[PDB]
């Protein structure tokens, strides 16, 4: 009974330190790289060094939060910092996903209207889109949860509000197709719809130059389509539950969030498809 709970506890504890230790690990690393390195210094690394943050404070603030939780078997840490952490759990997806797009329309740009691009995509600017992403999705994520339009006024909802040590994040139905949506499903579109064009655009294409540009758009792509595997079952299992509480089983929705914040490690790994981030990897640890 009690030595059942200590194995668990002892084992779960150093699991969750770590993909703490490499989702932070993994993203110091992207960012000091491209931080240090002038020939990683495009504008396309500008949206990456944006997407290690993301990741970068899922590795800081959102596992650790969430780790105390599943190891202790409650929240510790009071009512705001329930709200807070809830809210930077949304705003890291909310901007990951809106980073992605970023990217896959600037490579759009850049591939069929490489002087156009030329002329209208500076340093400047790239901070000005990276910090609109921000802004927006700072927006969908703190408000509604800081004006408490996730709430429901069910039994079980309820039983969970006042009980000062429950952070389920049982939301209304109305929110949960809403924040869906807003913050994860129509991105989601946008990239896909954008990206393909940019595989056609890609396709309908000296020649080591060439091969060695669709190998980077190539870990772009990957880079994407992680994000989606690790998200995309969470948010399906979201929308479903909104209809019909029994047809997926609770463990599993748990495991799929965890598999969303477990997305934050994989980027790092993903960059190793290439010579200059690897060079710079191996650099930087000595
Ligand atoms: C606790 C929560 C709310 C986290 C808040 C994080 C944000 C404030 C971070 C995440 C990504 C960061 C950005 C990532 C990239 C850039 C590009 C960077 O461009 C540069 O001029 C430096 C690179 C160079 O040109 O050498 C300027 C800072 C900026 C806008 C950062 C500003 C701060 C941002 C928006
Ligand atoms: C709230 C959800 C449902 C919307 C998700 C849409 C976003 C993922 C993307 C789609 C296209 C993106 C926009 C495409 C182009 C721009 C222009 C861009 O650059 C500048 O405006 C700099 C120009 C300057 O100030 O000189 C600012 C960010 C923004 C609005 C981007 C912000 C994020 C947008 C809206
Ligand atoms: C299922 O077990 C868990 C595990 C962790 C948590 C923490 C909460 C704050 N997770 C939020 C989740 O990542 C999320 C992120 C972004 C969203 O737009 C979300 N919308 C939702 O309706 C419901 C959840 C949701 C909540 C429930
Ligand atoms: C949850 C995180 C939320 C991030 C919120 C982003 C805030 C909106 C962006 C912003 O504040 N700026 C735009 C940045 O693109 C201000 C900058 O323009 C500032 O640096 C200017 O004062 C100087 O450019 C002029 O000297
Ligand atoms: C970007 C996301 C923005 C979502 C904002 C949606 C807020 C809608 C308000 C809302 O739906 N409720 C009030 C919360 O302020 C809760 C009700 O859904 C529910 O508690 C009861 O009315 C039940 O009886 C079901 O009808
Ligand atoms: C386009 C806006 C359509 C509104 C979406 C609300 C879905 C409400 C359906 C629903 O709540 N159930 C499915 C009912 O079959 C489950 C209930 O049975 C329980 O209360
Ligand atoms: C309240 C009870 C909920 C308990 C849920 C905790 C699940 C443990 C989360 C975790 O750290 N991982 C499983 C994810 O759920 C390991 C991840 O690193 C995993 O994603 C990778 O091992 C694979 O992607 C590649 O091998
Ligand atoms: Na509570």
């Amino acid at each position: 009974a009690e030595l059942l709970s200590q194995q668990w506890e002892a084992g779960m504890s150093l699991l969750m330190a770590l993909v703490v230790l490499l989702i932070v690990a993994g993203n110091v690393l992207v960012i000091a790289a491209i931080g240090s390195t002038q020939r990683l210094q495009t504008l396309t690394n500008l949206f990456i060094t944006s997407l290690a943050c993301a990741d970068l404070v899922v590795g800081l603030l959102v596992v650790p939060f969430g780790a105390t939780l599943v190891v202790r078997g409650t929240w510790l840490w009071g009512s705001f910092l329930c709200e807070l952490w809830t809210s930077l759990d949304v705003l890291c997806v909310t901007a990951s996903i809106e980073t992605l797009c970023v990217i896959a329309i600037d490579r759009y740009l850049a591939i069929t209207s490489p002087f156009r691009y030329q002329s209208l995509m500076t340093r400047a600017r790239a901070k000005v889109i990276i910090c609109t992403v921000w802004a927006i999705s700072a927006l969908v994520s703190f408000l509604p949860i800081m004006m408490h339009w996730w709430r429901d006024e069910d039994p079980q909802a309820l039983k969970c509000y006042q009980d000062p040590g429950c952070c389920d994040f049982v939301t209304n139905r109305a929110y949960a197709i809403a924040s869906s949506i807003i913050s994860f499903y129509i991105p989601l579109l946008i990239m896909i719809f954008v990206a393909l064009r940019v595989y056609r655009e890609a396709k309908e294409q000296s020649r080591v130059m060439l091969m060695r540009e669709h190998k980077a758009l190539k870990t772009l792509g990957i880079i994407m389509g992680v994000f989606t595997l690790c998200w995309l079952p969470f948010f399906l299992v979201n929308i479903v539950n909104v209809f019909n509480r029994d047809l997926v089983p609770d463990w599993l929705f748990v495991a799929f969030n965890w598999l969303g914040y477990a997305n934050s490690a994989m980027n790092p790994i993903i960059y190793c498809r290439s010579p200059d981030f690897r060079k710079a990897f191996k650099r930087l640890l000595a």
